[PDB]
């Protein structure tokens, strides 16, 4: 069970802990796994 979408024990949005306020760049390359899917999006997030 290394996933299996526990999802009372998981972690996978933004919205709720980044948004409504501010973080980094950083952490945000965590949840996707990959660099090119967080500076095309974090891109708009900024300026």
């Amino acid at each position: 069970y290394n996933s299996g979408k526990l999802e009372e024990f998981v972690q996978g949005n933004l919205e709720r802990e980044c948004m409504e306020e501010k973080c980094s760049f950083e952490e945000a390359r965590e949840v996707f796994e990959n660099t090119e899917r967080t500076t095309e999006f974090w891109k708009q997030y900024v300026d």
